[PDB]
């Protein structure tokens, strides 16, 4: 194990262990192991001590980054606590660190969370990624925290190649004339410290003077998914390929339907009037033209409201050029609208819902005159094909070369997602209640004061 309270240098702790064992040391730097440590337990045993969120999460961030900052090359987080939060003193004990963190304002917490985001922008390549995400309801767990709450996931512990291709498509083909961000770290909520997200891609988002992210009030945020069930090869007997050929030569909604229904578990579901969508995939059609063959009750009022707000703006479909024709270049061949909409019951709806809440929280804390407009949210779905013997070695999107070991993108669908306010408020409240119950049962020796948390 590693000691967040030890004064030993992490580089020395890790020196002389296998990479396997180093991974274990780093996993031990989690919020859960922090709260389980003898020194937190001892502090928490006192009658006067009733720890609050987000203050205890801020305290953890300090100890975490004091331990790991040098190893991951970002001493900015620790410097800020010491200089701006601790009055210039290098605090080492949990009682003092906690007290000073308890005295932070929302702009200081915002600043810390922004520095942490910047320190973690390489996401799962960063050795502290897994440890930092512990104890937090992240956007990939948000549906589970609201609707499931079972042992399929945990709050506390006490593929990527194709996603990168889709980012390149968004950046190069959809937003060539704009400032975009391709690499986002982990953004904790500065107001509660129980929620957090990382984003896949955003357009109209920049680094500011020193040296954090700036979301424009009108930025465009995209969650990227890849549909591996639809990966085909240009072979004689391949039924997906058959449907793809038709779509490529004649881009439109009918060719698209045949493509969707060329597999046994289709990504699109027809949902009739007053009927409850299943959770099976994340696109739904409300028009009978997509049919190729449970009612909403009065208690599904939140679902009804979400459908109401997600049944107007259509998806954009981008058919890409085939690099077997162009010997390399992949650009937009054709573009068309499809009456396909987000499934408001699907876990991806809940994922973007939480990313919207965190993005809007950070925009709210940003200094400056508030401007007219709110950000827009999308799911960007990529579809792919195997490389064949006659495909070029070197494919490109704009300047960017594709790794020769990644599949070729064929199709991009961009689907808008809208979030009614009352609906977001209810779901975040249920998830926060589940966080609080789970914190009390997991760390029952902590006299949690959730007064501040329920204010948020
Ligand atoms: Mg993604």
């Amino acid at each position: 194990p590693a000691d967040l309270f030890s004064e030993d240098y992490l580089v020395d702790t890790l020196d002389g262990l296998t990479v396997d064992d180093q991974q274990a040391v780093l996993a031990s730097l989690s919020f859960s192991k922090f709260l389980k440590h003898a020194k937190v337990r001892d502090w928490c045993a006192q009658a006067k001590i009733q720890p609050s969120m987000p203050a205890l999460r801020m305290a953890y961030n300090y100890f975490l980054f004091s331990k790991v900052g040098e190893f991951i090359g970002s001493e900015d987080v620790c410097n800020f606590f010491v200089d701006r939060v601790f009055g210039g003193v290098r605090l080492l004990d949990v009682a003092s660190v906690y007290a000073a963190c308890s005295q932070m304002n929302a702009h200081q917490r915002h600043h810390i969370c922004c520095l942490v985001e910047r320190a973690t922008s390489s996401q799962s390549l960063n050795p502290v990624w897994d440890a930092l995400r512990d104890g937090i309801i992240s956007s990939s767990k948000f549906h589970w925290a609201v609707k499931q709450q079972n042992t399929s996931k945990k709050i506390f512990s006490p593929g990527l190649r194709c996603e990168e291709v889709v980012k390149t498509l968004l950046a190069t083909l959809l937003h060539p004339d704009e400032t975009n961000c391709l690499d986002y770290g982990f953004m904790q909520s500065p107001q509660n410290g129980i929620f957090g997200v990382s984003l896949d891609f955003a357009a109209n988002v920049k680094t500011d003077t020193e040296g954090r992210l700036q979301f424009d009030p009108n930025c465009k945020v995209y969650e990227i998914k890849c549909r591996f069930k639809y990966t085909f090869a240009k072979m004689e007997c391949d039924p997906i390929y058959a449907a793809y050929q038709r779509l490529y030569e004649a881009p439109g909604k009918l060719a698209l339907k045949d493509f969707f229904y060329s597999i046994s578990k289709p990504a699109v579901e027809y949902v009739g009037l007053g009927k409850l969508p299943s959770e099976s995939d994340y696109l739904v059609a409300y028009d009978q033209e997509w049919e190729a063959c449970r009612k909403l009750t009065p208690l599904h009022n939140l679902i009804r409201e979400c459908i109401l707000h997600n049944s107007t703006t259509e998806s954009d479909v981008y058919v890409l050029t085939d690099p077997q024709d162009t010997r390399g270049q992949i650009s937009i061949k054709a573009r068309f609208k499809a009456n396909l909409f987000v499934n408001v019951r699907h876990s991806y709806f809940y994922q973007v819902l939480l990313q919207s809440s965190i993005v809007e929280e950070y925009i709210g804390l940003d200094s400056g005159i508030p401007r007219l407009g709110s950000p827009k949210y999308y799911i960007a779905t990529g579809f792919f094909r195997k490389r064949g013997y006659q495909d070029p070695v070197n494919c490109t999107i704009g300047g960017d070369a594709l790794d020769p070991h990644v599949e070729i993108p064929t199709l991009l669908i961009v689907t808008p997602v809208y979030f009614p306010r009352g609906a977001k408020h209810r779901l975040l409240h249920q998830a926060a209640n589940f966080w609080s119950r789970s914190a009390k049962d997991t760390f029952p020796y902590i006299k949690w004061d959730f007064s501040y948390l329920s204010a948020n």
